[PDB]
């Protein structure tokens, strides 16, 4: 007689006991650590490792009372989510044995879970995939550890320039990209879209020397990361998350840059009134406006540009109207081929997508740009068949705080006069609108115009440039 | 009592755009006829008002005789076509107005063209695109003029190096891609999944630097260029073709070098059963198998590296199966985007795809990339779905004739010794195996390793090689 329920009520299951599904296990796991922390305070405590005295009478105050417990889970959606994994699931298995899969679907306004994919099958293999297991989410991590800090603490803008001229790790190692080295100097866009990697090492490096708070942003989106000192850092190096946490941080920048926790539980009532848990709205600004429109922006191209991810080209086949919302994401490849993850925001929703297998072991070299992209786009058609307005019609937009400024092209500073060679300069040519979220806008060019690059560099760069 | 017919005796009707186009081409074939029956011959054709008389006897002998048409459309398959431009017409559209289209389907090993899509709607509008109309084929024309014929002649292979360092038409102008001037070095394979503009400028020039008969091969595919001493020819400049005739060029190089001619009459029969007309296989051999099979190999890649085309993507979420065919295709775009081209071919079939606006107006910026590749890809699905087996599953291989060269990755040639700035250099790197259509392969390693290229574009690219062993 004690009740998990949907969104709208109706019942999922009772909950009984005995002695010797996804969404089963889920829902009831949250709802104990609910009651759990309930228990612990009416009781007064804080004091340990018994505890865990504390889980059992949780469970045993759900197992026998009768109590009330409203999941945020939407049934239509979270239905033709499983039939979707069920039909298209094996667009995921490319020749390396049976690919895994865990898939969030976060309401952007709330924290609130729509729906979910646990795995392949419950029936065949039950670990969660999407609440339980942990991988590094790799390139996925540049947006909101490296790039939106840099650009919310007033250090570049939307065509800054970086340097991805090969260097190297403390060790020696030089840092790679595929089988790369290194190019030369780019855009943010083009880091972005590409996914370079020493763009996104040397962001990290200027945070650490400015002397940023990384862990203050991390931590209040939910995120537990043991060791900031590491240099890859930036690339998902030393990073371990959920699909459901994962999900809850881009679910920050989609909206706006103001984080919801995630959960799947939303009330628990006992059979006398007594609200044991409801649900407290506690919205936190990690990112300025300015910050997470200008960052909206940018993962807008790369998923129009497809370079990592063939997502809007397969969305357009399924479903030319849905593809015509207002899409972001980034994608995420371990150094590997171990894990591939695809984040997609609209307005209104987050999905989070990771694939892999259970012992490790490595992907085809396509299954994120090909498979996983492919089989996101008809879960994303799915969900809007169940359900046909729930991924929105409304569009990103810049926040009126930010700040614009006109610079070079090749600098992504303001037009100005450099001294280069000892030899003094008039730099000029094709200019750009670049956004900002500081008071000033960007600055004049200076000499070391970007984030990174040696001397030898520069003097690369700076060379080919005076080709003027 | 005259009568037209699908190609296994079904009547299409008592002699839409089916209708027109195939009596079309039978009044074509009977005035053929008719010429030569009266021995009429040569400059007295040329005469317009005998060419009247003529044409208006054929027309005629079309509705007195009872001539029985046999065609080459396979009524599935077309009708398949039509609901699909029905269905799917509505994906080309762009906001820069109502855009038309045309495709041919043609069986590589005939010749025959199956089906067809004449535009958007013949009730709107009723000019034929796959059949009349003539447009530049822009970048498509690249494999056929420059990169086939070269790689032909022995004076590149699959993994040659060409110049794309920006330089200047003679009039000064800058050769562009977009908006880009250029870049530097590069490989064929990258020049084509990108559609570079310098590369190929280039090998034409190199054509015509060595007296090659490049009218010859474009003559033999039943091309009709006026003029082709013009420096922007294999970008399609001075060039405007049908649908129907460019499917053709693309059918040639999918059949290994092999041409038939494209058609849609097979045989016209006198009431009585004589032929008047009847089609005859004339195959002729183009491009050398080696050549084809390695541009077969070079396409394959221009489509499955997704830089101008998502068809492969597009393709793939509509029909799984189906985009595991080998399939090997070319884009291309006009100058200002008023026109786009999608070619596609399995081993068995080839599919021609235009689109554009009727007043050469220009398509937004995607509209070849994007719209013509989502679209090609539901029609090739419709087709699949109408006749099951048509596209096969056949793979395209290298001939046996080909040559392989294990080359420098750099260079595009035999790795060796080599004189730069005046000291002598042992060249040495990662190679890569290089296909080539001549006895010997690759030569070696030389100073002007590249197909064109500056002093100073040598010097720069030089410097990379050297200060990397
Ligand atoms: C981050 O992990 C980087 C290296 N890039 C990608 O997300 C990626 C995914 C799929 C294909 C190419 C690159
Ligand atoms: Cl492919
Ligand atoms: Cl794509």
């Amino acid at each position: 007689i004690s009740e998990i329920t949907y969104s709208d009520g109706t019942v999922i299951a009772s909950i009984e006991s005995d002695m010797l599904d996804y969404l089963y296990f889920t829902t009831l796991a949250e709802a104990q650590e609910r009651m759990y922390d309930y228990l612990a305070q009416r009781d007064n405590v804080s004091a340990e490792a018994t505890q865990k005295f504390y889980r059992d009478l949780a469970a045993k105050e759900i197992e026998n009372g009768g109590y009330k417990i409203t999941t945020t889970i939407d049934q239509k959606i979270h239905s033709a989510m499983q039939s979707a994994v069920a039909d298209y699931g094996y667009l995921l298995d490319d020749g390396t044995g049976r690919v895994e899969v865990g898939n969030v679907l976060m309401d952007n306004q709330t924290g609130a879970i729509l729906g979910f994919v646990g795995g392949r099958n419950y029936q065949e293999n039950q670990n969660n995939h999407a609440f339980d297991t942990k991988r590094s989410p790799a390139s996925t991590t540049k947006p909101l550890l490296a790039y939106g800090i840099a650009i919310d603490q007033g250090l570049m803008g939307s065509e800054t320039i970086l340097s991805n001229y090969p260097t190297n790790f403390a060790n020696g190692n030089p840092i790679m990209y595929a089988n790369s080295k290194g190019t030369g100097m780019m855009t943010l866009g083009e880091a972005l879209n590409y996914s370079w990697n020493i763009p996104a090492y040397w962001t990290y490096r200027m945070l650490r020397e400015n002397g940023v708070d990384v862990k203050g942003y991390m931590e209040k989106m939910g995120y537990e990361i043991p060791e900031y000192g590491i240099e890859s850092l930036p690339m998902g190096g030393g990073i371990e998350v959920t699909v459901a946490q994962h999900t809850n941080g881009y679910q920050t920048l989609a909206n706006n840059g103001v984080y919801h926790q995630k959960h799947v539980i939303s009330k628990i009532e006992a059979a006398d009134g007594r609200v044991v848990y409801e649900y407290q709205d506690k919205p936190v600004q990690v990112y300025s406006k300015a910050t997470a429109t200008i960052m909206q922006g940018l993962l807008r191209e790369v998923l129009s540009s497809r370079v990592t991810t063939t997502f809007k080209s397969n969305l357009t086949s399924l479903n030319p109207t849905l593809a015509n919302a207002d899409w972001i994401g980034k994608t995420g490849t371990t150094n590997q081929d171990e894990n591939m993850w695809l984040m997609l925001s609209t307005p209104r929703l987050t999905l989070g997508g990771w694939i892999g297998h259970d012992d490790n072991h490595s992907l085809s070299q396509q299954a994120g740009y090909s498979n996983n992209s492919n089989y996101m786009a008809h879960l994303v058609n799915a969900i809007q068949q169940a359900s046909p307005s729930i991924w929105g019609n409304e569009r990103f937009a810049l926040d009126p705080s930010v700040v614009k400024s006109e610079v070079l092209k090749s600098t992504g500073q303001k037009p100005g006069k450099v001294s280069v060679e000892g030899k003094e300069v008039e730099v000029t040519g094709s200019t750009v609108t670049s956004y900002w979220a500081n008071k000033s806008g960007a600055p004049a060019t200076s000499y070391r115009f970007a984030i990174g690059g040696s001397d030898a560099d520069y003097q690369n760069a700076w060379s080919s440039i005076v080709g003027s």
